[PDB]
């Protein structure tokens, strides 16, 4: 019920590190969008609510998240970004879908152990 910074980052970490090493399909995903170096400019027309991992270990690492549900929520929302801005041939959309399928039998175990 109240879970310390240290025993969430340890418990979540290692499913992040799973997103992380994928490669190449965690590229796209490893720091902030930046539309216009990217060629997406519009980026943020569509997306209120950027996520990426980089961020997502920031806030690991700075005791952002009060449970972990808070972490899961992120991992989507940065997942939801990606399957929302691009379309469904693109090949950042199926490097989403990836990195879904990894945090699914990645994450669901250690919630559990939570
Ligand atoms: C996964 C393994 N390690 C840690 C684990 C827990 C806490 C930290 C690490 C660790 O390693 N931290 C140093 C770092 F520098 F790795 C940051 N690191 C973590 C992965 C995400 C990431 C992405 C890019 C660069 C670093 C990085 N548990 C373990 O099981
Ligand atoms: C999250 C945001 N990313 C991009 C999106 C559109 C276009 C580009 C990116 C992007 O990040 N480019 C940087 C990269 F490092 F990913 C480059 N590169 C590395 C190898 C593997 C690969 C595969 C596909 C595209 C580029 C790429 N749409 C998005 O929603």
């Amino acid at each position: 019920k109240i879970f310390k910074p240290e025993e969430l980052r340890q418990a979540l970490m290692p499913t992040l590190e799973a997103l992380y090493r994928q490669d190449p399909e965690s590229l796209p995903f490893r720091q902030p969008v930046d539309p216009q170096l990217l060629g997406i400019p519009d980026y943020f027309d569509i997306v209120k609510n950027p996520m990426d991992l980089s961020t997502i270990k920031r806030k690991l690492d700075t005791g952002q998240y009060q449970e972990p549900w808070q972490y899961v929520d992120d991992v989507w929302l940065m997942f939801n970004n990606a399957w929302l801005y691009n379309r469904k041939t693109s090949r950042v959309y199926k490097f989403c879908s990836k990195l879904a399928e990894v945090f699914e039998q990645e994450i669901d175990p250690v919630m559990q152990s939570l």
